[PDB]
């Protein structure tokens, strides 16, 4: 009874950056050719949503942020083959259109049809599917699940389990996938290693959970918010260490610790200088450094070349390096089968009307994710 | 009837930069414990030896240079195992001492005992086997090659096939082996890759030579010196560019011929902004770019992060990622067998008393390497 129709929703609007989320009434067009219409179930409070609000990350305003979530498809569009209203579905903030030459690399994730580049914030088609008090919305990544219905391309979703427990996977539309992927996948952790995070934060705590999955030896967290420390040993940090404690950079903290270095570190909050620090402080014959936090706009790093010289990997990836509708869906098939943890992760539950709230938790350190539910 | 005797030979001082070699006569100590004396049959002239000239590297001063180089032993110390009097031998400008934690590992090859990240200039005892008008001699990374006779520790040194051509296997002790291991063994070029190569030089040639043995599809060769575009097509390369003929900057026309970046690029020049346009000009989901130039000394440079984010791989190397005193004879024996050449590689052989005008050769653009004979 909704299929075709314009859908009478509300979403957490955002008319200018710096400025808390305007629940209001939006109308949600119907899903056009390769398009797939999605009632929301849950989505997670993720800082890449933050840094738009503080415009730390540039996309068009005004915007429906929100890209970590799961839900039900409630409508397909014409053409569509891979979901039909009823599936649960995960969005892809990086589509997989599976034509370009990225999504046909054997290592490439970041396909060519992205949004993040050169942020339009439409659809694929270059047009918008929300309206509010009948001006046109913006979307986010391609997915905008900051709403109780959101319209998503084809190749921005991925259809998983029908048994998966939708409060929970919905991390795996960002959050852990990007964490434990670039342990696994992207710096590729062997088994006795000794690694080093920067952050542990929800992504930071992934990357801890697949350096010890990869059989690290030693795990050493870095935050300066002493209070994250507890989780981190939780999922598996073996050492935490605040800078703030030390007269020395923590490079040199961290060189000693190590007895020359770690074999690899991840920079996992979003700043130019821990992005050096984090480069500096593996080994400098065969360290490998993985960047996954996000740096703010235009934003140059200075460095020395000779930290590269001697033998150091330097890298970055989007979303762990997964192909997205590939992985995704055997992501949510290993945490069915148990092959890692989710609620270490998830450190409160609130209702969605409550969205500017739970962001407080993150920005003022009480929460690692805070899962927002419909 | 020199065994345990100082020896009195020719030896090219430099004695500050930005002025000629001065070759005279020195006093060499013959070699303590775990020492090696070498009579020098060939060197070659390398522009990291250039470096020391400009003050561009800096190595304490006064100072025997050279480090790619081939001889015969003349004496050993007291506890040497690995090479006798008569053998013929490489010296290695980066040593594998075998017990530090970088020679242990699989893949690192910037053993500890390197004399590049804090040049003392001396032998490991820290002292120094060369005396010359009254002063004693600083050595030049362990090995010192512009002079008849140096004393070389010997984890510094390679035996290497008796029926070897010195004049010819000299250039395995540096310029083939970086370019070619930074091809084949650092980068790991795949079949049917494109790969782009910054500077053509004896290094840089040497890496296109790699690439090729590597099965690259495509091989473009950058140079803002197009008399080298000839010599680079011969080794491989299969399109030549010069930044010079442009006004858009060259990594734009390189992602341009590339149809959105390159697999692999090398910076084989020693540029910061040339460093950051190799890294720029590879595909931004999955490109390698290798540091093989050395900068101007402590020289930072300026690269937005964001260029790792998506998914490139930025490393460097030192001699091409070889483990030094392991590769060493086995390259010679790859030359013996006929699997690779060194001739395109060699433009002029002078004797070592004009050690002067093949570095003019150099500083003029007009040579690859010069193989100076004693
Ligand atoms: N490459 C990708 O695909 C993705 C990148 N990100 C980015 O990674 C970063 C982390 O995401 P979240 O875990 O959700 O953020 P978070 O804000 O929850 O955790 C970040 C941690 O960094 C700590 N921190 C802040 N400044 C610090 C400093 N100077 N030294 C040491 N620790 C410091 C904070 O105490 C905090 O605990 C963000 O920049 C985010 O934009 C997030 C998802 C995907
Ligand atoms: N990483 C390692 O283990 C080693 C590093 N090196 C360094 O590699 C670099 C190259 O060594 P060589 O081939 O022997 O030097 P080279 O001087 O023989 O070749 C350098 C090439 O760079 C070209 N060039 C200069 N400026 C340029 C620019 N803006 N744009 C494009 N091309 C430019 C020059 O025309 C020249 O052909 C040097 O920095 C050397 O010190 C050398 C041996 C080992
Ligand atoms: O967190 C989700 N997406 C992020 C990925 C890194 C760049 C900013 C957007
Ligand atoms: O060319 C030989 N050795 C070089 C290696 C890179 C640093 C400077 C010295
Ligand atoms: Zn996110
Ligand atoms: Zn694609
Ligand atoms: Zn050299
Ligand atoms: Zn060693």
């Amino acid at each position: 009874s909704t299929a075709g129709k314009v859908i009478k929703c509300k979403a957490a609007v955002l008319w200018e950056e710096k400025k808390p989320f305007s629940i209001e009434e939006v109308e949600v067009a119907p899903p056009k050719a390769h398009e797939v219409r999605i009632k929301m179930v849950a989505t997670g409070i993720c800082r890449a949503d933050d840094h738009v609000v503080s415009g730390t990350l540039v996309t068009p305003l005004p915007v429906i942020a929100g890209h970590e979530a799961a839900g039900i498809v409630e409508s397909i569009g014409e053409g569509v083959t891979t979901v039909r209203p009823g599936d649960k579905v995960i969005p892809l903030f990086t589509p997989q259109c599976g034509k370009c030459r990225v999504c046909k690399h054997p290592e490439g994730n970041f396909c060519l049809k992205n949004d993040l580049s050169m942020p339009r914030g439409t659809m694929q088609d270059g047009t918008s599917r929300f309206t509010c008090r009948g001006k046109p919305i913006h979307h986010f990544l391609g997915t905008s699940t900051f709403s109780q219905y959101t319209v998503v391309d084809e190749i921005s979703v991925a259809k998983i389990d029908a048994a998966s427990p939708l409060e929970k996977v919905c991390l795996i539309g960002c959050g852990f996938s990007t964490g434990y992927g670039s342990a696994v996948k992207v710096a590729k952790v062997t088994q006795g290693s000794t690694c080093a995070v920067f952050g542990l934060g929800g992504v930071g705590l992934s990357v801890i959970m697949g350096c010890k999955a990869a059989g690290a030896a030693r795990i050493i967290g870095v935050d300066i918010n002493k209070d994250k420390f507890a989780k981190a040993k939780e999922v598996g940090a073996t050492e935490c260490v605040n800078p703030q404690d030390y007269k020395k950079p923590i490079q040199e903290v961290l060189t000693e610790m190590s007895n020359g270095g770690v074999d690899f570190s991840f920079e996992v909050i979003g700043r130019l200088d821990t992005m050096v620090t984090a480069l500096s402080c593996c080994q400098e014959a065969y360290g490998v450094s993985v960047i996954v936090g996000v740096p703010p706009d235009s934003q140059n790093l200075s460095m020395n070349p000779m930290l590269l010289l001697s033998g150091r990997t330097w890298k970055g990836a989007i979303f762990g390096g997964f192909k997205s509708k590939d992985s995704v869906p055997k992501l949510v098939a290993d945490f069915m089968a148990k092959k890692f943890a989710l609620d270490p992760l998830i450190t409160h539950v609130l209702p969605f009307e409550k969205i500017n709230e739970g962001f407080d938790l993150l920005r003022s350190g009480e929460s690692i994710r805070t899962i927002l539910t419909f």
